[PDB]
Order: C-alpha cells, then sequence, then structure tokens
C-alpha cells in the first residue's frame, strides 16, 4: 500500500514512460513521508524487484520492472471484479513452435498450442495478467503451483489461456482446448 | 491507503451489495491488523461518511456509501489514466425541468440542459465521477470551486458534462453545449 502508492506515484511520474527522474525527497514530497521513508522504500522497492535505480550523469532514475506494473494492473483488475466493470481483452501474436482432471471438471472440456503475443498487445497482456481467471489447484507431489484459467476465443472458437498463478513476465502465452492470431481473453 | 484498503474489503465483502456484516475484529483479520486499529478505522470512516454502521439482532452491518464508493471509482480512475486504458461510458436517463471565459477558451465553444440519470446507470456516473476529466479553475470573488468538464456526445451531438471537482452525489448531471436520452461520455 506505501509501496503501492509508491510504486503508482513513480508510474505516473513515468507518464507515458516506465522511467522516472525521481530523488527520494522528490518522491518523499510526492508521497507526503519523510526523506528517510522514501529512502527505505526505494531500497526495499528495488531489492524485491518492483523497480530499478539507475544513477546516471542527469540524475537518478527510477525504473518499473514487469513486476512493478503487474502491482498496479493487479489492482486494476482487483477494482474491476469488485465494481463489476467489464475489461474483457483482445491479444495479437503469432503462433510458435491431476492438472487434467480439473480443466475437465472446471472447464468442462477434455484437454489435447503457443502464442508469441506482440509487442503491440503487451499492455493488454499484462492486463490479463492482474486478474484471477479460473482458479486451478496447486498441489504436493515437490509442491506444484496453482495456474489461471481465462475463457478465450481464437477466430470464435472457444478455448483458455493457462498461466501460473505465481505470474512469469514472458511474451509467451499457452492456451489448452478441448501464422498471425488474435485472441479476445474473457475476465 | 490503510483506509482504501478497508473501504476495499468492506465492500468485497460487500459483494454484490453494497453491504456487510462485519465485526471490527473480522474486519482487522481480513486487514492483517490489530482489532483496535480495525475498531479505529472504522469509527474515522463512519464519522467521515465513507461507510454507515448499523447494529442489528443479526449483527453489525458495515454500509459503503455513495462517497466511500467514490474513493473506489476514484482509484479506478486513476489507474485506468496512468495505465492508459480505456473506460468510455453511456448513461441513459431522462430530461429534466469566469466560467464562461474558461468554457470559450479550454472547450473551444460558446456556452449557451438537466438530464436525470437512470438506476441502472448509476454505476456509469460512478465510474465517471472517478476521472478528472478537462480542468476548469475555482476562483476568489466567496471562494467558488473547481469544476470538471467531461467531452460528451448526445444523438452524436457533442456537448460536455459539468460536475463540482468537490463531488456531489446526486443522479442529476448538467450538460452543456455550443424525452428519454442515451449520453456517450468521454473518460
Amino acid at each position: 500500500d506505501q509501496y503501492y502508492r509508491a510504486i503508482k506515484k513513480i508510474k505516473e511520474a513515468a507518464e507515458a514512460s516506465n522511467r522516472a527522474y525521481l530523488t527520494s525527497s522528490k518522491l518523499a514530497d510526492m508521497l507526503g513521508i519523510s526523506q528517510q521513508s522514501a529512502s527505505r522504500i526505494i531500497i526495499d522497492l528495488e531489492k524485491n524487484g518492483y523497480i530499478t535505480r539507475t544513477v546516471t550523469k542527469r540524475g537518478q532514475i527510477l525504473n518499473i520492472t514487469e513486476k512493478g506494473l503487474d502491482v498496479l494492473y493487479t489492482e486494476f483488475a482487483d477494482l474491476s471484479r469488485i465494481l463489476a466493470i467489464k475489461n474483457n481483452v483482445v491479444i495479437t501474436g503469432t503462433v510458435t513452435s491431476q492438472y487434467i482432471i480439473q480443466f475437465q471438471e472446471k472447464l468442462g472440456i477434455i484437454p489435447y498450442l503457443n502464442i508469441k503475443v506482440d509487442q503491440a498487445s503487451l499492455p493488454e497482456l499484462r492486463k490479463i495478467r492482474g486478474f484471477r481467471g479460473i482458479h486451478i489447484e496447486g498441489f504436493k507431489t515437490r509442491t506444484f503451483g496453482s495456474v489461471k484459467a481465462f475463457p478465450a476465443k481464437i477466430q470464435n472458437i472457444p478455448c483458455f489461456v493457462i498461466m501460473p498463478e505465481r505470474t512469469v513476465y514472458t511474451d509467451v502465452i499457452e492456451i489448452i482446448s478441448d501464422d498471425r492470431v488474435s485472441v479476445e481473453v474473457y475476465t
């Protein structure tokens, strides 16, 4: 939260980009906290992968990472769910080169593809990643993570986008079902 | 923020409605804070109009108010702006029975209507209210508040929805320009 707020203010200052010239003093002022609080937050955010910090001749740059953006997209998706705001998505890209029983029971399908999404659809993919989708339970064997399943359509044929719950930041999505491509994804 | 989080958790617990059975103990648990912290937050939120608290034979009910919802819609609109997510709106209702120089300069129009929006479009109106719109500066004469102006269209004719920046919770909107009705509103 004070962390959410710091990430949000940094992205806000980054304006259209994902980079901002910010000192701990300036960020402290934007946030209404002490310089020391701000310094500590920046260190924590950087050590834990939400931002990177780069010292240049022109000043210090705070860059939000894929993980830092995921914090904002997850909050957006939480509020969409809670306020019942519909935020379904289209992503385009290129086709590229225990769970099963749940796919059957929860998605009511018999499991049998890989898609490299375009850089220009990366913001839409990031949006999707913030949502919860259909929960598919992880388990112990090694502990296997839960996955998220998003009902989707390719050429009006239904399928699901499958993702680890512990988000991995990649431009490659996996689709399970019962060349350029367009996928509508239902959040 | 700890306040944002408490409002958000309360609305989340309210599920589809705007009411939740919650004790300070239960809310403390949901929030990861002490019972005493939770008690203090509930009191503050209630005294300041974000929630109401009602003691019944069935338990304590925390109800989110129009103002409490505005906190969530404002956060949603902040994230839409910051992440460049488009959230334009249609609202329907019924037609019902110093600033000027800025309307001219900022909206590039010559100012010359009132609409009672339907209960079913109230969620869309609430969404609009979270956005900033075009800023029209307040001033001193009495201090007059700033207003927000949202480009809009009725029957494909452009106009603006005008609102005080200090949100007022009403189902009546005012439109300025150069029976049932449908208004598209651009956030």
